[PDB]
């Protein structure tokens, strides 16, 4: 069945750098896709954390060259935070989709069954994450914008400048 389309407009050090367009796999992982969709639109308002359940304004706090760009921590901004629309953590829905190449959209976590709002966009094939992170979508436009963000990461994960999701939402 159906697939939602969502976007991020990115700034890097405040400079507009383009739009990333993502297709979600609502047909394979509807609960996982649906959480991410709602966090793009902001439609579930204020969460248990007291902060908006919305990626807008948040950053890619962890970026690793030749690996992936990671965001979604809109409560702590640093990898410790994030909150799903379901309330904090939800189980791994399935591992039907794999990490096959750059562009893959997958959930960051802290171990089995700990999905929140943190996610990553792969800049390479990361087969070693298969069966441990739930893949729920892929980039279909703006992979160049993904690369631009990637150039600001470091081996340590720390970005050299703020890569921000200046706007986001759903297209259809
Ligand atoms: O941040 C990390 O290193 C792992 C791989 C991406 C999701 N969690």
């Amino acid at each position: 069945m159906s697939r939602s389309k969502v976007f991020f407009d990115i700034t890097i050090g405040g400079k507009a750098s383009g739009r990333i367009v993502m297709e979600l796999y609502d047909d394979v992982v509807p609960k996982t896709a649906g959480n991410f969709r709602a966090l793009c639109t902001g439609e579930n308002g204020i969460g248990k954390s007291g902060k908006p359940l919305h990626f807008k304004g948040s950053k890619f706090h962890r970026i690793i060259p030749n690996f992936m760009i990671q965001g979604g921590d809109f409560t702590r901004g640093n990898g410790t935070g994030g909150e799903s629309i379901y309330g904090e953590k939800f189980p791994d829905e399935n591992f039907k989709e794999k990490h096959t190449g750059p562009g893959v959209l997958s959930m960051a976590n802290a171990g089995p069954n700990t999905n929140g709002s943190q996610f990553f966009l792969c800049t390479v094939k990361t087969e070693w994450l298969d069966g441990k992170h739930v893949v729920f979508g892929r980039v279909v436009e703006g992979l160049d914008v993904v690369k631009a963000v990637e150039s600001n990461g470091s081996q340590s994960g720390k970005p050299v400048k703020d890569c921000m999701i200046a706007d986001c939402g759903q297209l259809k």
